[PDB]
């Protein structure tokens, strides 16, 4: 039984958090463990939100290859064209930064809360560059906030509503939105645990300020819920949002890394993974898109992660 197997894993390794199992396209697990708010008594729940972090790159990445599909932006164009008073690294490619091929790096961002505009100006002209990282995987958020900092460009308005319309407003979904704007009904909390810490006790909540909010243009800065997840991932592999021959060369692994448009790129599907600001986020998915497991963790502990927990599951249930 699929049900008793899972949850065995998901105790022992103290999930805490909303796990999603699809088989087929149809839902074979779907339940939440420990609490969205201790202090008010909230359990998770299935709706429960959560931070997607990284996992929203791939989002920006499909932003990126739709612009490529309506023919305004190209793969082959340099950072340059896009940002004109970069110094270095100026010939490096939106392919090198979907595929994390790149030599930048940017440090911290602003300590104030700053509108778009200013975050991604505030990267152009913090942004690091690294020779000797130059087309090789190293991951690098930046790259993707830069990313982000296109689709501003090409199309004349936010990413904000880049983001609301071509995937909340796009796919109806229901428990998805900004953190800067508040989660809403069935919020969760993020938690700090301890380096050694297996059991949760919710001793300590998790600050994020709102300028981390904003720095996280592109990168990090999305509410969803488990199902609203796996809508969006699920969309994409299935040519919902954007041809598959486009999600193909998208999803193009490089030569030093399995990563390639925004996610890993595997033998048997993708994996994208996010961790920050108290919670992990981790989706594995089959190449069509109508399997996969989806778990989300608003209590991240480094001795009970949630991707090594998510693969177990994903690996058997694909041996059928």
């Amino acid at each position: 039984n699929t049900d008793e197997q899972v949850t065995k894993a998901l105790n022992l390794s103290h999930f805490v958090g909303s796990a999603l199992v699809v088989k087929n396209d149809h839902v074979i697990y779907n339940r939440a463990f420990g609490y969205a708010n201790k202090a008010k008594n909230q359990r998770n729940k299935v709706n429960s939100k959560y931070q997607i972090l990284s996992i929203q790159k791939s989002m920006t990445a499909v932003g990126i290859m739709q612009l490529v599909q309506a023919g305004k932006v190209k793969l082959t164009d340099p950072i340059s064209k896009y940002y004109p008073t970069l110094k270095h690294g100026r010939q490096t490619t939106l392919r090198q930064m979907l595929d994390m091929t790149t030599g930048f790096r940017l440090k911290s961002g602003s300590k104030e809360f700053l509108p778009e505009n200013q975050v991604i100006d505030f990267a152009a002209h913090n942004v690091f560059y690294y020779p000797d990282k130059n087309g090789i995987y190293n991951y690098s958020s930046v790259n993707f906030l830069l990313l982000a900092g296109i689709i501003r460009k090409v199309t004349g308005q936010s990413y904000q509503h880049f983001f609301t319309t071509h995937f909340i407003d796009k796919l109806n979904l229901n428990e998805t939105g900004f953190l800067i704007h508040g989660q809403g009904q069935d919020a969760t909390t993020g938690y700090r645990a301890l380096a050694d810490q297996t059991l949760p006790n919710y001793d300590q909540t998790m600050p994020e300020s709102k300028s981390q909010m904003a720095n996280e243009l592109g990168t990090g800065q999305v509410y969803m819920s488990t199902a609203d997840l796996f809508t969006v991932e699920s969309a994409i592999l299935k040519g919902q949002l954007l041809s598959k021959k486009n999600v193909a060369i998208l999803h193009t692994r490089t030569a030093t890394g399995e990563y390639g448009g925004g996610v890993y790129n595997m033998s048997n599907g993708i994996r994208s993974h996010g961790l920050g600001y108290g919670y992990e986020s981790s989706i594995f998915l089959s190449p069509d898109g109508k399997t996969g497991v989806v778990l989300m963790s608003n209590y991240y502990r480094k001795a009970a992660g949630i991707q090594a927990t998510a693969n177990k599951i994903f690996t058997e249930l694909m041996k059928g």
